[PDB]
DNA sequence: AATTCCCACTTCCAG
DNA sequence: CTGGAAGTGGGAATT
């Protein structure tokens, strides 16, 4: 189903995660920074996830302080989100280390998480946020949705040997 | 069941109609604007008044497919720059495109010229240019007015039901 | 969502 | 067996 409430927001973003997350150490650190996934790598992914993540954090940081959101990112446009996935794979290039990008994967969603907690059903699926987006509703589909599908591209892949 | 006569298709138009129109008219202005329903789009929030803009941008999407046939130019189905599946993505910007319209008395207005107009344009049709062959893929051009007049008029009563038993 | 896409989940021969 | 085409069936489509 397509999470409508609070609870439900937070349970699909913990098991799509829990998933997800099992398939990534199931890749070696040496085989996660060559191109198997155009091609991009593990590492790549892990980044693209990493960029949306931090961006909604970005979105709520600005709106706390008072400041318009601009959305989806400076600079970027709603039709050019692969070359804002691009921008996230260099944001994260220079981390060589398969276990610190992993642990920054982790500590983000933690993050995300402790921000819905935050807000009230009402401030999630109630009220309307991005135009007629609800802020629950625009936190799912960068987060929850693209775990799931980058746990699809990882089992593609584990299905490579030998 | 569904319409299959241009006789059926302007009765079930202008009863869907006349009864959404009862409905539409015993709600306040003040929250005719107001956001409070989860929308065609799922994870949406939208008002009374966006549920009337959806009516309005599909009725004259249906006038602006004849008017591309009246002139010989080919029809764009559904419309330029959306594809069968981002219905709820076109839903969106029916809503966009009628915003402006800050009158609830206005808005209503809009959907009851709307409809006229398409009731009109029906009486020009005969019944076998409306049930008689396809008209686009295998529908026939009776249905596809049908299924984006009388279908979402009383898909909106319900909805409307729905909402009165509530009245804040 | 009329359709369209994208998964997961099969058959079923080729190997 | 055994990938792995190739075809199905259900659910979501979004920003």
């Amino acid at each position: 189903a397509v999470p409508s409430s609070k609870e439900e927001l937070i349970k699909a973003i913990n098991s799509n995660f829990s998933l997800l997350n099992k398939k990534l150490e199931s890749i070696t650190p040496q085989l996660a920074f060559e191109p198997l996934l155009t091609t991009i790598s593990v590492a790549n992914l892990v980044s693209y996830l990493i960029g949306w993540g931090e961006l909604v954090l970005h979105w709520h940081d600005q709106e706390a302080k008072g400041k318009t959101i601009i959305f989806p990112e400076e600079g970027f446009k709603w039709n050019e989100l692969g070359r804002l996935a691009q921008k996230f794979y260099r944001d994260y290039e220079d981390i060589t280390e398969y276990e610190v990008l992993l642990a920054r994967l982790k500590e983000n969603k933690q993050q995300l998480v402790a921000l819905i907690e935050r807000f009230s059903n009402d401030e999630l699926y109630g009220k309307p946020w991005y135009n007629k987006w609800t802020r629950g509703r625009m936190i799912q589909f960068n987060t929850a949705s693209p775990y799931k599908n980058a746990s699809g591209r990882l089992n593609k892949l584990q299905k490579c040997l030998a």
